[PDB]
């Protein structure tokens, strides 16, 4: 198997206390890079954005990531035990009273998150700074052969900074508010197919190769049937002859629940789009071809799937391609799969026991990364998961058929 990832994310799982710290300095110049985005659109104003349950206010946001590496670093009694930290242990208080009453995403109601007495932008970035500087000083305590237990919650508390910054930038995009960050297009997309032999796939994140999200567990081995999958995730050009065919006035190409969701929608085409203009930072602008399609639900995805001849890959089989084809590129935009989010054979609930395991049974699986992924966290073993109706996010797709 090739690499998982790029360089920042072998280190981040697998590196020493250094390579962590280097990926906590650079997640937070991420984090307020992109506050920088949203104030200069909303201006520090709170709520600073209308309901939706896609949402967090901007400001909410912030001191989530904070409260959230606080949580599980300064509070934390158990750090060097790892995955073995008991979740509900006795914790000093927070810098700020009220934080768990604030920002704890698993105790704090939706729709109360645009009406809590929090604290200015200024003294949430106080916040953020002050509980920043706490970690990296307990970081700097670690020796460089650290075990993974040792730290298992700075390599969690990065990544799951990593995830709320790729949410801003998708949240931006609903909300019309450009970002200095962004993707470019290829000059000429790529078309082509590759062919994945028969094989056996080791699934997964194996005992000691660092730091593995529970869902990644157990690794476990596979059978990979011969298939044709494509290099690259299918392009505006290739996926828009749908549209022009009536795929979206054809309800035969649809699932049950497909058609269900076609049915509710007050404009037959893709997301964001009005040839076509996209909406992009809130700027209407003419469609590139060549992007990756992007915007698209699973049910979008299959439906164009039935009408070209071909199917989404299963996750074992988009994993499979990753790891083992030089020609298959990805990271443009997440990947619907065929696959639903349910555990792998000996799955066990992590520390922070609310990552996965609510949501298995109504989630989607996604894999690979988008143009707003940050590079250490971008990874082929990776499972996202979405509910399937989902367009917000940067997700599209790519098709496989038999050989
Ligand atoms: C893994 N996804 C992207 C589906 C998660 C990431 C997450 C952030 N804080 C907890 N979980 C999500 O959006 O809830
Ligand atoms: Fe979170």
């Amino acid at each position: 198997y090739s690499v998982a990832g790029a360089p920042e994310a072998l280190a981040l799982r697998a590196g020493p206390p250094a390579s962590v710290r280097a990926a906590l300095l650079a997640a937070r110049r991420r984090t307020l890079d992109l506050a920088d985005d949203f104030r200069a659109a909303l201006g520090d104003a709170y709520p600073g954005i209308g309901y939706a349950p896609e949402l967090n206010p901007p400001l909410w946001e912030l001191g989530h990531v904070a409260w959230f590496q606080e949580w599980w670093i300064g509070r934390n009694r158990q750090r060097a035990r790892g995955v073995a930290c008991e979740p509900d242990h006795a914790r000093e208080p927070s810098l700020l009273p009220q934080a768990d009453a604030w920002y704890d995403s698993g105790r704090v109601a939706h729709r109360t998150r645009w009406a809590l007495p929090l604290p200015d932008a200024e003294a949430t970035r106080d916040y953020l700074e002050r509980t920043l500087a706490q970690t990296l000083a307990l970081l700097d305590e670690l020796p460089p052969d650290a075990h993974d237990d040792a730290l298992y919650f700075f390599r969690l508390v990065a990544l799951h900074e990593a995830m709320h910054a790729e949410a801003a930038a998708y949240m931006a995009e609903g909300l019309g508010i450009a970002l200095r960050e962004g993707g470019v297009a290829p000059q000429l997309a790529e078309d082509a197919e590759l062919e994945l032999p028969a094989q056996r796939l080791r699934m997964g994140s194996d005992a000691g190769t660092g730091f593995a999200f529970d869902n990644e567990l157990l690794s476990h081995d596979v059978s990979i049937e011969p298939l044709r999958i494509d290099a690259q995730a299918v392009s505006w050009a290739r996926f828009l002859p749908f549209v022009e065919a009536g795929g979206y006035e054809h309800p035969a190409w649809w699932s049950d629940a497909g058609r269900d969701w076609l049915a509710r929608q007050l404009l037959r085409h893709p997301a964001h789009l009005r040839g076509w203009q996209q909406r992009r930072g809130g700027r209407w602008l003419p469609l590139d071809p060549q992007g990756a399609a992007v915007h698209l639900n699973a049910h979008e995805a299959e439906a164009w799937c039935r009408w070209a001849g071909r199917r989404l890959p299963t996750e074992a089989e988009w994993e499979c391609a990753a790891l083992t084809l030089p020609g298959f590129a990805w990271g443009r935009v997440w990947e619907w799969t065929s696959s639903p989010f349910e555990p792998y054979p000996g799955f066990a609930p992590h520390p922070y026991r609310d990552y996965s395991a609510p949501w298995f049974g109504t989630r989607r699986v996604l894999r690979g990364a988008c143009h707003a992924t940050s590079a250490a966290l971008a990874h082929a073993r990776y499972r996202n998961f979405f509910e399937p109706h989902r367009r917000d996010i940067f997700a599209g797709f790519r098709s496989c058929r038999a050989p």
